[PDB]
């Protein structure tokens, strides 16, 4: 148990771990599994806030190129430690006003934090994550961790790539 | 330290569990302790979630009536486990669109759970606290502990007459 | 074993911790049980001592007013650590000399310290307790914990109100 | 950690446990003290309960023939789990209604429990101590223990031959 | 195993420790049990040592006034840590040279002071046991406990009044 | 010590793990530590094997766009659980057969484990590293973490987007 | 602890356990120790118990022999588990009654056990020791163990012949 | 774990530890176990690394008189903590660039480091292993260690001399 | 484990210590087990060292006697920690050069000095044992242990004497 | 402390274990060290047992080559668990009926089996050692170990050749 190191659960190559939650979808409250999205990859992602004073332009990019990641066979979910009422709020404020806006993206609530120290990104003395983000394939299967220091983000052009990559190694061997 | 008998370090005619964080106070961001009130008498509330669909007549009852606590020599401050941010957002909400609107008590962040924690709280299962309050004297001693199942709120009028009583202790002997 | 925090086996929201001893009933010794009082509501409150001289109002005040309490389908039960020969002469001496007189509330002994360290109320350094009352509904589920410091007692008025608040939540959902 | 074991500290020719509490002397309370009756014999006993249904012959003989005793240099005290308060009203209640009536033996509280627990008379189960009797010297060593059933006490006559006894072989050698 | 304390097996209203030996009964020597006077009354007594230059008095007295023992149902006992040939040479030693004479009260040989450790007597710098004594009712229940300095004995008279006193509260309820 | 848990050292915003080795710099050994690249930023990087069947496109790729990443004042370094002749071997061997040729990027040698471990990276069944890569700042902190599943490479195009990413954030605030 | 392995503190050409009590010397009782045999030789046995039904041979040639073992500067000393009065009163008693008579011999009291279990010669069930011998030299160092089961005795001639030896041994070399 | 102490499994007259690996065999790579020798004699031996600047004269002498071994049952086996990519090319580079060139020998890899740790050759600083040499007999028994520190090497002489005595020492008894 | 208290296995009225070795009979070696001397009497005893500078009188003395210690049914085995070569070596040399010469005694050997420890004789410091003795009945219990310090001998008549003594006990009672 | 692996204090490049003991050189009982070597060089080995019926060819080969080993600054020392005694004994006896007969090369005793489990030699099923041999440097450090099974021996031959090389690894470089 010393600080980080033996409470997370994040392993490549080794099945990914199980999480559980309620997300705001569509506008709705829902109940949210990893297994729903078993035969199918996951791009699992990690941002520290709702409401703050820096644009989310890592959601919205998600967001805006959604059909462009399930048109590979990929779902996308954003994971934060506030409640559903803050991400429903959130959505539900005018992007003109600091807010979302609508989305396409769910957002899931970490409220008990053990989401957070089962994937390693808690920071304990912050309350909240930093920024990181986890691919996971059909079988649920970590093949890919970054994580960032707070003031950066992360790409979507990058994330497909990598998952584009991860398929063409699943169905072939390997390319010279 | 299980559940939240060990962590609890709340105990009556004993100094009260300090505590540290972020307030939205008057619209503006600031930095609380618990000894910025040495001298005078605090009630320090504690309420479930921000942006729920349930009318926070509690804290409006309270700010509304800050005249009466102001005039025997005691502040009041109320506690959430959301974000300064979320804070922030609630109150600038129009309270007609579900949000707090102006208020002039205090909201103070306990985004890290510490503060629920040593008062014996947070509900590990919710990711919040149960509703509960304090009484604090001027040499910050802790003269009454109130726990209510989440559904129940706490009476502004029995608040005052627990703080005129124990004041009226402090200043004289038994009363027949 | 730190202290008292272990001791308490008493929390919100779970089954009240069960008790059982010899309480004068009537003028008589009775046996007396927690389960005694299942399918209906019990307000179980504590006090420091018999036969000391301060006037023992709130007792006086709940036996006075028992009919508001059972027309509303609650019980009332009083504790303390005396013995029940203690409780017995304290009744029987008039109330001019100083005693308790004919009262309607069963008086409960606690000689072996045990239903107070239960509760978490017992004062080690003192010998007795402080003043705490609970409240416990239908099933013997803990709804209500409130804990004074020794000067300062409880009101019957605020117990009816959290008692009918507890019921109407039991019976209807959330009121607005 | 026995029962009774280990808590007794009451040895033979050993220093007798210090204790200390609040006892009823002449009708008003007073601070005692074991090291109060250094230089002179101390006659110390214990006995059930306050205000019971049975007559406290004891007591009342020990009280009734308290010369005989302090004309060989000699005090008694008696000890109780009662608070000085049950003790003070036992007193003056009236012998006819069950009560003790004027006594010139002390009585000693101890609400505590732990006066009992160190000379090993206390009983868990029932929340009150058996009767005992302890004999302690000028220089305040434990010379005798008698310990009896709660139904059968003791004889003050035997008690003035165990006191006079350890006296003479203080000051003489050994009788033929 | 705190000196003294955690060896004593012996307590009030228990089933007493069970003691088996060889005893001096009648001039011969003969095996003992504790369960031998099952039915009946038992003072079971110990005395320091054998030969000493100090007449054995209390020895003497009670068994020169047995039949006032048998008369209520009630044996007695005599032990010490000596061999059971010291008890015989003891005896066989004629009260003028210091022997004990004849006798009609078992001695018990604690040769091996298991006895004495089970009873709370043995002294450990001594090597031997200082006074003590026990009474024992017909199913084998500790009755009552007295403990004497080494230099004084016990009464046969408050022997006799004790178990008719026990033996009074057997047969019916408490006296007035 | 479970697994790899405990062994990893690296953790994000502080001090990046301290190495020391032997690196093949153009075409010689040289002794590298850690400290020697304080002052600027720096790309560690790991790779699988030598000597493999599959051709080295991140070194090659890296090494070829070194001096784009030395125009942002950075370094970079590659690293495997090979000896250092095994690395100068490598390089001196023709890339037609199957060969790494002439490099501008230091090989470091992590014969002994040690590096592997402290950076989370080794694969205790396999006895080599997955395909992990870190950025320290000037100050020697870690900024950012990236591990890939063994098939799957990384980019130099993303690597230089994040470096000078770190970089604008040191210099200036936050960008909207 | 083991049983009595653990208790004997003797071992040969090692300084001999000391010992120190009571012994019945020409009579009167003594203190005794083992220094005040240093600079000379010591013969030191123990024998099971006193007043027994066969004839104490071994003590009795040991004594009528007695002015053979110190002509070679040497001493005899014999120990048991009885207390001095009970070696008084078996000197005391003529030998046609079953006594040792006159003695010249010390007889030392072992009545706390501990000379025996330092030796390693005390019987846990018997009570008391088996018949052991102990050769000591000036310097207090054991230089002989004999240990006999109880039946059989040890010879004076025996004696003589390794005091001798030990002496010579001292004073000059190994003989042919 | 005393650094490498309990890390050795390789005792004399006992059952050689078991090793598996991936070799390279006539230039392919293999999977070898140990028990893939039984019936057989088995020289496995170690050697420190590959491609260094010394010249591999233990392989290449072992190789080059291998009909030796394999005309009295034997067969050799060489390992290194190298991976089987760097034994291949080592092989694959001519001997007169500083590699093997064609060699009879299989050449194990040990890039875990565990037939090392088993053998007790594992050099923890270095991160190689030193210069072992083991013999092993038809049933899987270790009959020889030899452990030269790292420049000294080992004779192709003196392990035929070894073999051949072992063998013959299997076949008959002892020789005068 | 402390020093050699813990390693002895030799206890009298108790079945003594298993031992098996190779001793040197007639000139052979031959298997022995203490087993082999059940329903006899058994003298076995320990010496120093063979091919020392002082002659064995006591071996050689026990030898010559042989057929007195055979007229009572008893047997007589010497130990060394020497080999079964070295006792055959010191018997097959002439006494007039300093050796054993022919012998009807076995000679067993402890070179694992696993009997010796049992038996309490092993010096650590030195390698050997001193000279014991031990006398073990027909059923195989151990009745008399004789310990001299390594200069001096025993003696055969006192062996013969203590052995007719043990046997007569066996088959009478006690002697007057 | 499993079994021979904790005992062994030996390793190579490191300090060789420190040994004492007693030696026979030249016919006479002598002292020797480990630190008596210090400046030259060390041939340290080990022989199962003395007056075994297979003839000692390693010794009588080592010790009539004594001047080869002699003219390149190395000395020879055997070593075995007998005693002084008997090395001097087996070296007296004619090398016709089983002896050394004369020999040049100091016999160590390892009478307390100290050294034996020093160097990771003794066995204890059978109380000697194997046939091990060890090189020893100028500055004594731990240079080769060499374990032979019981049966086979060692050759001067290669123990010059060893000797030799790691003398001319000492003086320079390595060679090509």
């Amino acid at each position: 148990a010393d600080h980080s190191l033996h409470l997370s659960k994040a392993k490549i190559s080794k099945p990914a771990p199980y999480w559980e939650g309620t997300a705001v979808i569509d506008g709705e409250f829902k109940e949210l599994k990893l297994t729903d999205y078993r035969g199918k990859y996951l791009v699992f992602f990690f941002y520290p806030l709702d409401f703050t004073f820096v644009c989310p332009t890592e959601i919205i990019a998600f967001g805006d190129r959604l059909e462009e990641f399930r048109s590979i066979n990929t779902e996308v979910v954003a994971c934060s430690v506030d409640s559903q009422f803050t991400h429903l709020a959130w959505i539900n404020t005018p992007r003109r006003q600091g807010g979302l806006g609508p989305i396409r993206i769910p957002l899931l609530s970490d409220l008990t934090h053990q989401i957070s120290k089962d994937y390693g990104v808690y920071l304990e003395d912050s309350g909240h994550t930093l920024r990181g983000l986890f691919i996971i394939d059909d079988k649920g299967i970590l093949r890919q961790i970054t994580l960032n220091d707070l003031p950066v983000g992360r790409s979507v052009d990058e994330t497909l790539r990598l998952v584009q990559a991860f398929q063409y190694t699943d169905k072939h061997g390997e390319v010279c």
